[PDB]
């Protein structure tokens, strides 16, 4: 191949379990989520994968997935770059609610609309929201401009703030021939996948990336995939 | 007043701290890992906040940092790794206990090596079990041939650590970044010797405790305002 690139969605989180919308809430991995990451790492190790640089978000579910993979592959010494721009989509006022609470309050017609829409954002997270201070006042976002700090995001917004990091920080590493590992989130990784494969808005919203499973890309000199993405793992986890 | 915190990793596996672990990439033992947890809890209890972290490229230091950041809920922090904060490269002595060192190289050289501030140990011979494990490890592939150590005296170690402190760490402190450094006895010695203006003799007698946060208050010139303080019960 011309360039090798590996992507991985964080393993299952404690809130994925509860079916609670996390978004920018910094939920940790569940024990099952940790094992997923560990197994993904062992799959990367059995295949003899080597990286030169790692990108991740500022969210511990992604960072811990990266740590567990680096540990399994004996590459804890690699440089690791964190950015809010790889964060999960900001779910606004839905943050902290489970799916029952969401349906109860908004009705399933509205949930379906949000679910199937590329560019309609959920309600904004406002100053009386239970997680407002927890997220908006977190010092990790202190350097964001007023315009950059979302009160909510559509998938399109998420992708819009994710791609500039890909373009400016990841692409140059790849073109240098550095072997890149990105440990992040379903929606931030969709931005990358959509961009690589030129997927439609409809198709990307159908793309469901599984937690803790390494995704492998082989790109041409124009960073276009030469073949479709491939999942790494034992034959079972791969099939499913 | 600037706040700087240092932490030295604890016990590594297979008694390797007593076997010139040096540049061999030994992991923490479970006890060494627990030390890091307790160190991290102290930092949590005290409410310490950091803005950036520095560590070596050796997993025992890196795992110490990871354990600390986890404990204080600051896993989102920027982390910078450098060979320049590595332990001393002990060359041919690496992996050997005290008896084996004496038996191999004799009591004469052994005595000199132990008390000397600037006499390097001998480099690994091609039959050393760590020979290719260390010298061909790709984490050092960017090093110039003359940057790539094969064996270091304490002086050599301090001399390649201080440029990193000056060029990379000092500027972060001056802009008010709260720095955490997780590293090794000998690389931390370099930093302490420079901060406190210690002599060769004094630094070789300074044995920094492991697994415990070492706190410095620094003035505008990065000069310590008081003796190093330890956090904990
Ligand atoms: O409600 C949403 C949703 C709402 C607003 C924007 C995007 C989505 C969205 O993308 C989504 C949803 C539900 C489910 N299935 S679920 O009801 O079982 C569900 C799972 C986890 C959290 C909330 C759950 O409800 C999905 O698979 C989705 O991809
Ligand atoms: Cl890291």
């Amino acid at each position: 191949a011309a360039y090798k690139l590996v992507l991985i969605r964080h393993g299952e989180s404690a809130w994925n379990l509860e079916n609670r919308f996390s978004g920018w809430y910094d939920a940790d991995l569940s024990p099952a989520g940790h094992e997923e990451a560990k197994r993904g790492g062992q799959a990367l190790r059995d295949a003899g994968y080597e990286f030169d640089i790692c990108f991740t978000s500022v969210q511990k579910r992604a960072i811990r997935t990266l740590w567990t993979v680096l540990d399994a592959i004996d590459q804890m010494w690699l440089p690791v770059v964190r950015t809010w721009r790889l964060n999960e989509r900001h779910y606004g006022g839905l943050t902290g609610l489970n799916k029952a609470e969401t349906a109860a309050k908004h009705g399933e017609a509205q949930v379906k609309i949000w679910r199937r829409s590329y560019d309609v954002p959920p309600p904004p997270m406002e100053p009386d929201h239970p997680f407002y201070s927890n997220i908006s006042k977190d010092r990790r976002y202190a350097d964001l401009t007023e315009d950059q700090l979302p009160s909510c995001e559509s998938l399109k917004d998420t992708i819009a703030r994710a791609l500039p990091f890909w373009n400016e920080e990841i692409v140059p590493q790849i073109k240098e021939g550095k072997r890149v590992l990105i440990a992040a989130h379903g929606n931030s990784l969709r931005g990358i996948v959509k961009h690589l494969e030129g997927l439609s808005e409809e198709a990307i919203m159908e793309l469901n990336l599984p937690t803790g499973i390494p995704i492998v890309y082989e790109l041409d000199k124009n960073l276009k995939p030469i073949k479709p993405m491939q999942f790494l793992g034992d034959e079972e986890t791969v099939r499913k």
